[PDB]
């Protein structure tokens, strides 16, 4: 059996607390260095990697002089805010040794339910990946505490995979994988995987991830060089395959969120760029703006004949689009007093027909 | 002797906001950050509670990404912010560490604070950090909200943080004004005074704290406690409340203390975490009012129990208090 | 004691279940309709918050006992709301008065956009001489069904009523007069009076069994208990604007607009906007700044900052062409702003 | 070709503005009311989504032209809503049928608690043999006022009540190749290309998410609803790819959280698995973790196996207070009660 990771370019890697912390003595800096070295080697093979890592609370505890994990939520939130700085600094240092830049990101599930904040976060992350930066993502425990108690960032991992359209979510944990005999391969989202089973949340995370076409691997982080070995095509732990491909999931997602209160009409030059050139839709290609829409909504792109040729997430409101239509991107700032992205609809946020 | 006294000398809890220009060289000015850190450290050691709202993340990001010109596109600005955030904080942590001070990084947006639960969660985080003697360092979360990067310099954030922690004073350190005056108005709504002063003034924070007035001082019309009473009245709901015993009433009225689950005799009606509820005596008289940490159903389960028993009863715990002292008013 | 109702132009009238029900007492509703019609003809603006929906629903569903389960209460409310309104519409129609049905929840009113949308609907209905009839939307929120006293007070806040009148079975609290919100004081009716006073609205609690009670109060005769708000309507409006003010964005307005606002008691129109700074959304409270940079007013914006950028300096009849749609003609309605 | 409506028990009937307005066409409303009454007497459960409020409002306010300003549109809607319902109530009353007015917004239905509250209201009304009449609440949300004709609302109501079919009655015959399409799969991409037809096709796709089929037919057709219910196909019929129960299982899996659950006894397990019944508080042995009204939770047996999952009526704290208690004791314990069930049979699936 070949690991699906060998054919996956964009990976979300989720590392459990137990793997990154030395129970009661803060962070295991050596283990983080090993993860950093592995991720660096993936990055040098051409993979795009986002890291979802726990350990903030344990580091916070150490820095505050607490020997025991606090039971009260406020002390947990405090420890998280104190520890987040340390956890990232360690990752930055170890990644710097390999010439890799990192970034800290804090998200909540709420943010991702809002159309504007979803797009803002997606755009941040895709831009960071384009620039070759490794984003490091955590929950914002100062404002949302739902996952602080019992969660270990499994749901966050799947949400991040959806958010960036990852090819695969890798959950590195203490357990070997799913047991019936260890299940080496199965279909993500299959009912019986739930019966067979914090394994359950990881299986549910795999189902959520498969909604966007992402596959999932659940493997022990105690396995030596586990990420390299998966990337080399060696199957380790349990591999769950999404039923739907990334582009088909994207088309369903666009249809699911499509609104028809407004749209844009685009010229032939823009139509050709979209259909043949694999390009973004720019303001200059917009001939008219009809109706109303807001940043982050899904709108139809209609040709002169009135046929829908594409649909995608708009970066700009209909009123903003009205102001900047037919203008080159370098003129947007003068017209609005600010600019957002140069594209009206980014290529990564649209589908044909 | 008679020269105008700075309100900062009598202000225990301060929000200090430092402009981009002060903290950046047109990357980061590490020496200038050290000076702010040294001044804040001296305030901490005089007994002040300080929260820092600092800009500079984009400039640091630019330097780390090899960009000489500030990007015009929002996504490149957001990327620079996420890169720069890591550096900005590490510098502050280092310079504060030289004075024995712990820091924490906090990211907030105005959207977060518009939700009752998230507002209480953020408030509770910050007040717990101040209790532990940590200096919180607060920035906007530019990954999800791009208003601050686009048009701002964290003036509106400073005033929101002052409201959030009930600061005695917001200090806006600048290069030299409308957004800052509007910030002072917003800060005064919770009873916070504002000082607008040039950060190019030598030892400006120490001199203010020593009682020397510098720049412009704006005094809130309403005091902190009176602003709190108006805020509670504004948000009060009467769908539910708690009845509390005489021991709890005395602790609240005389002792300046929190309302604990053990003092709750009964729970009437319905309420949710982050709502404002009345605390009623056996005679049916409202004696206090405040933000509840727990729902009415949760409160029913834990009433009359010591805080160490909450976890066993619920399967989890939130705060040990039902209503923290900082989140309640009398009558 | 003179009744404060005599100098109150905009009234929220709340009629209790016992008064309106035996199902429904159609004759008693006719009497309330006739009284409200007479107030409307003296020039009062009246919004009605009426109970009775559940009782009517019960009758129409053949239920003799008030149901304990919320689902059955929700059903009875939805069934009964149709009957309760149809009766009111008929009786008001006899006097030439149009009515409208409005369903609101406390949640709606916590959202900045829905608050403004509801307020704007109601103020427009009042301008057109319609009597709005308001009920809770029990289909979606059940916190209150589980007699509309809280709703009355929220409506008074929403439309800036001069007075809330709660008509009940009891004579009052007898206290003839007191300060609304005074700790020492039915309980839900007193708490409603306190909530109402937060927008400057006074409250009267009086027995609906008193003959011609609304007319007599409007003539200046005090009946039942009168609770006076500590703060006036304009001062409460200023507190409400300060409470909701954001400073992420604002508008700069010209001298002509400043004068219309300060002297003329008028709205801020797009044509008076010289510039749009920062960011804001419909339903947020923004500062209006003059050429010298001084804040001269603050109010609820009908339009986002991007929309305002598009329509600044344009007459209202041109907004639709520029945006592809229009909202209100005003950027900030006169009823939704304060000076300084 | 047989109409799917003949085998559909629970119907959402959506009637376009043009059909119901000239003000209001009272005679045309009487005809719809008579047809719906006949369906109701054959045992169908019918929810009506009708337009017309703004037109009625305009008439009552003396306006000959549709207003451009949103506030005047909102006012006309509020005025017109009263008339539109009173007409329907009168005509239905002539056939012995009770009606109810319901106002919903799409936002309401995105919130877990408001969704359940609305679902519960409607299912209770249908059980009681009432015909609900549903409209958008234009007082609070104006997104749909400009261009919408309640097509999206119809589909959301079908999802909400798990309708067997959505019937959209319109001025046009149905969907055209650019030939009338008699039959197709709901949600098929090419139906969108073939096309306010587009919003109706999108409505059919949305409706099919809960297993509801859609019929789009001309309301100018004589006795159109009776003829469909008799099995005569008229207009365009769009068939959902997924069945109602399978869509319900997917919906439950989509919304499942595992932050909390309940453990239930063998008696409750049997009632669920064999008896097709609800989960009552009395069958709950323990409450683990945290959950809120409207969330989807697992029901676990003593052996730790998930046997069902469904929408909870109560929070975990409230469930803790009322576990093992008969329904008549809930009110004393909580100070209020919601539904007697912890998870209604309509809101759960077997696992």
């Amino acid at each position: 059996m070949r690991s699906i990771i060998a054919d996956s370019k964009r990976l979300v890697v989720k590392v459990g607390s137990s793997l990154v912390t030395n129970d009661g003595r803060g962070l295991d800096h050596d283990a983080i260095g090993r993860w950093a070295a592995q991720i660096a080697a993936l990055r040098n093979e051409g993979k795009e990697v986002v890291l979802v890592s726990s350990g903030a609370i344990a580091e916070g505890m150490q820095r505050l002089g607490w020997s025991r994990r606090p039971r009260e939520i406020d002390e947990l939130q405090a420890a998280a805010a104190v520890g987040q700085m340390g956890l990232a600094q360690v990752y930055e240092s170890r990644f710097a040794e390999h010439g890799i830049r990192t970034a800290q990101i804090l998200l909540t599930h709420a943010d991702l339910a809002d159309r504007e904040r979803y797009l803002n976060a997606r755009s941040t992350l895709l831009t960071l990946l384009r620039l070759g930066v490794v984003p490091i993502i955590n929950e914002n425990d100062t404002v949302v505490t739902d996952e602080i108690k019992f969660g270990d960032n499994d749901t966050l991992g799947a949400l991040v995979a959806n958010l960036i359209e990852g090819d695969a979510l890798i959950i590195l944990t203490d357990q070997q994988g799913l047991f019936t005999t260890l299940v080496a391969e199965a279909s993500a989202g299959a009912p019986e995987l739930e019966a067979m089973a914090g394994m359950l949340t990881k299986i549910l995370a795999a189902k959520r991830a498969a909604h966007s076409g992402a596959n999932t691997v659940i493997a022990s982080g105690r396995e030596r060089d586990v990420l390299l070995r998966l990337a080399s095509g060696e199957a380790i732990g349990t591999q769950l395959i999404a039923r739907t491909a990334r582009m088909a999931a994207r088309k369903q997602w666009m249809a699911d969120h499509l609104q028809v209160r407004g749209h844009v009409v685009i010229d032939a030059g823009a139509v050709d760029k979209l259909t043949a050139g694999g390009k973004s839709l720019l303001p200059i290609g917009v001939v008219a703006v009809q109706g109303v829409f807001a940043r982050g909504e899904v709108i139809a792109c209609v040709n002169d004949a009135g046929r829908e040729v594409a649909r995608g997430i708009t970066n700009y409101s209909s009123a903003e689009a009205k102001l900047i239509q037919r203008k080159p991107s370098g003129e947007i700032e003068a017209v609005l007093g600010y600019m957002l992205e140069p594209e009206l609809i980014h290529r990564d946020n649209l589908v044909l027909v």
